[PDB]
């Protein structure tokens, strides 16, 4: 029925985001994406703890999909025979059939093609949701990502002005539940199925062992720190499919923040810390003013420093002594 | 002193809501309600776990009371001699005397009549609050409900347009704390008083055993699923008197959401997931676009799927293939 | 370089706030503050539990600093040789160098002078953040306070009207993690260093033993209840540097609330309960209408009643029977 132009997107791994337009002169298109599910054992911390992950496209989070209002998003979801479990996909951006979940349940060896019309603007979670107790399990095993639906005129501040970002990053936060043995060491398992009983028991107690960005402690640091230059406006999309978070850029602010993540609402301005409700994505933009290292955290600092939820930015440019200066370096008290 | 017309309301059990006007040509009235407290042992899950509940009018949540701005709400609170504990009522909608709590403490065998002027619009929690450690205990035992204070002109979108709902449901969410024995089985108790010591010990650790809607796992499913038709605008009032929640309609959205619950503020639009602060009620309206089953959850999916916090909607009407379609059913990967 | 007038502030202990102007005709100044760090063992509850606290200026929270937009805040941070640990300060109001933390690390025996320009309006957390796992530890040991950056025209309602408070209080909420011995009694320690291992183990489990205002159970009660008169507009600044909170004034409302705490955004109106994201300060103003006792709580009522997070207001004036009246005192049921 649907006679619109087709455009393929090459997805890229988080925290990066596939190339896209903000404001566009294009009309509605059918935008084609492929997600291939991968179950895999991964390392989640610097001590070598392992984890039975379940992923879209091999990453935690799944990649960010970007379209415009009124596009049709046509996803080929692939569950190779090398996986063990059925899977599906639920888009919080979509209308009907449990977000798509009721139309996309696929066994290992199968694929399905779902299309949904992008009638709601904002950033939104997508996640697997097979049914029943498998829903939380697949999500907290890593099977969640996000999609961004931009207005065709790009972003605005609510107050008629365009808000154009120079770059965008996607920070997906994952609560993980790794059981411990009697000795107190984290357990390792041979399969997701073997991990399930212990993992569910822990899940129901509601306290994660790890809270990470991009799948692992320290993922968005060192070589893989986020970057910017003084003067650049950076959009940071943050999602959490199961559990609340409170993002904060240490040494910066949220200049324009959509904490509930939906562009039909004006952004709030000048925030210190914002709030991502579990089951949602939000977004914050900041124009960097100072060079140096920043930490981007959830501001439960226990989670940030001790459970894994810290990213860095390394920012280039000239220090601004008007905004901040060390008037007197550390010295002995007179 | 107060010479206004009197109107009696027949309360109805949640999730339903007693008949009322949205916009009205009536002026202020004294609106009369009766709440009769019932302490009772109830079943809270499909395994037969029992629970020492304390209720207004026999239900968890207590029933939704609906009035208009500037009405006077005159409540006869009754504590029959068949109960064991003192009780009272605190309305977050009311001004003075700890919300009414300091004027309504009644022993078994007593009743009291409190009137308060509805000067604040929105949805609001009411709950028992006897004093001290009994406050949390009575609340988490089930002694909470909500009241809705509508503008006399009905609801609006902030942007001069009326927002008229076709039906309203009240979802009261309850965190419950049922201790376990050494074997790991939930305990049963002969009285609320006998449950108290174990229950308080658990409460202070801040992790519920169950998180339910309408008093029990699965209460708002099967026969008792919520219903709608494609084209109907449904208001969903959600309250949580003690603990945060993050509502989400799976396959839908919050078209207009007052997550802090107060109609003096414009609604937010197009939300995926919203946030009910513990100690509050909020409200979301959605116009259904697709038939079929929806789940309405808190989007901590562990809580939703594993601890009890899932409702269903069954929606009648015609499927819209423009909004969503299964382009290719599950098939073997080529 | 900076040739502006200098003004010294004499800080005062919370919940009080040093004298300041709301609207002002002054231009930018360099506003001088001194904070002297004190590590000390304190009592945190009415049972005599002790706690290894780390403080700015001897108090939990640290004192509220008040300036205006475009002022420069020049803080002398002093770490006397009588302390054991290094410390620093991070202002969420400031731009660059991890909020100042990267420019203020001082060993016992040292002091440092940091200046930052107040370019963001609102209430903001400040806290110590030495590095790594020490960050959460110093914060949850008490090393956090707040700063308020007022517009030069004072506060407004977003809708061109001034919002002038008659008094302001600062409620700093502290999550505390005091381990228990095998017997189940809270442990005491001879030094912060000796407390660290047990305290970190508990911290990572994310459940506080105590949640207090102004450093101790019952701190803002009795002699030290907050006060008001009917007719007075009271601003209540609330901060939580590590963990969410949901403030509520029992028997009142938030007439004007900036829950995210930033004055570039209009306040919300008529709230029952608001939400302070961990890592932030927010503010609520209320004009008292009724005399008597109010409780100001976090509306996790377990936390409020059982873990320490209750303050009182004692309010003088004339009871308003229009707003609320006891129509019939407790009596036997007919
Ligand atoms: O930022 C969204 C917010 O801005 C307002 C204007 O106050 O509308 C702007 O954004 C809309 C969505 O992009 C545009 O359609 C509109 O033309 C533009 O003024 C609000 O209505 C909206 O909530
Ligand atoms: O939806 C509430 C929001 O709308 C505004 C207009 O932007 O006011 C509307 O609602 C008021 C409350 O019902 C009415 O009194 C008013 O006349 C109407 O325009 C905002 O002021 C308010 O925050
Ligand atoms: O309350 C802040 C809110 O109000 C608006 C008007 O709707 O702006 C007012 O506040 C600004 C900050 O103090 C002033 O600069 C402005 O002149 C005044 O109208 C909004 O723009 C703002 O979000
Ligand atoms: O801003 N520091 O946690
Ligand atoms: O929207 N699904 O959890
Ligand atoms: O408002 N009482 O918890
Ligand atoms: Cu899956
Ligand atoms: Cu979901
Ligand atoms: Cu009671
Ligand atoms: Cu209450
Ligand atoms: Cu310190
Ligand atoms: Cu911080």
């Amino acid at each position: 029925d649907l006679k619109l132009p087709r455009q393929k997107v090459e997805l890229v791994a988080p925290p990066f985001v596939h190339a896209h337009e903000q404001a566009t002169k294009q009309g509605p298109k059918i935008v084609e994406f492929k997600l291939t599910i991968e179950e895999k054992k991964v390392v989640i911390d610097e001590k070598g703890t392992t984890f039975q992950a379940m992923t879209f496209n091999g990453s935690m989070p799944g990649p960010l999909m970007v379209v415009h209002e009124g596009d049709y998003v046509e996803t080929t979801l692939v569950n190779p025979a090398t996986n063990t479990m059925p899977h599906n996909i639920d888009f919080h951006s979509a209308t009907g059939a449990l977000g798509g979940g009721a139309l996309t349940l696929i066994n290992p060896g199968e694929q399905v093609v779902l299309r949904w019309k992008a009638t709601k603007t904002g950033v939104f979670v997508y996640h697997c949701a097979p049914g029943g107790p498998m829903i939380p399990w697949h999500v907290v095993s890593g099977m969640n990502g996000a999609v961004m639906v931009l207005p065709r005129d790009g972003l605005n501040d609510g107050k008629g002005h365009a808000l154009k970002y120079d770059k965008v990053y996607y920070v997906g936060e994952q609560d993980m539940y790794v059981p411990r043995d009697e000795k107190g060491n984290f357990k390792s398992y041979d399969s997701p199925g073997e991990a399930f009983t212990d993992t569910e028991e822990m899940m129901k107690k509601l306290i994660p062992s790890h809270v990470v960005f991009n799948g692992k402690v320290g993922a968005l640091t060192g070589k893989n720190a986020l970057t910017a230059n003084v003067g650049e406006n950076v959009l940071i999309v943050h999602s959490q499919a199961n559990r609340d978070s409170r993002p904060h850029l240490i040494g910066g602010h949220g200049d324009y923040v959509w904490e509930t993540g939906k562009f039909g609402n004006a952004p709030e301005v000048g925030l210190e810390t914002w709030f991502i409700r579990g089951g949602s994505a939000g977004a914050a933009m900041y124009k960097f003013m100072q060079p140096g290292i920043y930490a981007y955290v959830t501001h439960n600092l226990i989670e940030a420093a001790d459970l894994g939820a810290t990213a860095h930015f390394k920012v280039e440019g000239k220090w601004n002594d008007d905004l901040m200066t060390q008037v007197k370096a550390p010295a002995e008290i007179p």
